[PDB]
């Protein structure tokens, strides 16, 4: 049993809900919450944007300091970092960015991180503005992910059509 509360089942360990990631990080504090990452871990917008914003800027300040040792992930990639006020750990992810022209495959080995945690709060990788069909990124997560995921929809209109075309 876990504290996530208002989740729609979609598969054995597939939950969805139309919620603000930020405000169910702040509810649950999580184990984990994914972040929505680009390669230097610019959290400029999107999910990025609002995690940052909400840790006061920490999360950019982790962040810069980690790249600055470590150099840029890889797309598809992902590291641990502090989840600061958020959760305990932020698994930052980096889908890729249709609207830079990364090849849509990297999606799947995208997912493939959230195998290393039991559960995890998440949003749908490469969505929003990474450009990606939501569609398409619900079928991959479900078709890759293994572990306990809760995905955070922000957009109700998008929610209700994700749940609707669901197979
Ligand atoms: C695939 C993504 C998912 N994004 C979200 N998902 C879940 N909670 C969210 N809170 C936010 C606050 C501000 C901006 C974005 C979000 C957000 C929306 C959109 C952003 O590119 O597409």
């Amino acid at each position: 049993v876990n504290s996530f509360s208002g989740y729609l089942k979609l598969t054995d360990n597939v939950y969805i809900k139309n919620a603000d990631i930020v405000e169910e990080a702040k509810k649950v504090k999580p184990t984990v919450v994914v972040n929505a990452a680009n390669v230097y871990l610019k959290h400029g917008g999107g999910v990025a944007g609002a995690l940052n914003k909400a840790t006061n800027n920490a999360m950019q300040v982790e962040s810069d300091d980690y790249i600055a040792t470590n150099g840029p992930l890889k797309v598809g990639g992902s590291c641990v970092l502090s989840g600061h006020n958020l959760a305990k750990h932020c698994l930052h992810v980096v889908g890729p960015n249709v609207n830079k022209g990364e090849d849509i495959q990297l999606l799947k080995s995208a997912y493939e991180n959230f195998n290393q945690h039991e559960v995890l709060l998440a949003p749908l990788l490469s969505a929003g503005i990474f450009g990606a069909d939501p569609i398409h990124s619900l079928r991959v997560c479900v078709d890759t992910v293994r572990t306990n995921v809760y995905l955070a929809v922000f957009d109700k209109n998008l929610y209700d059509k994700l749940v609707s075309s669901f197979l």
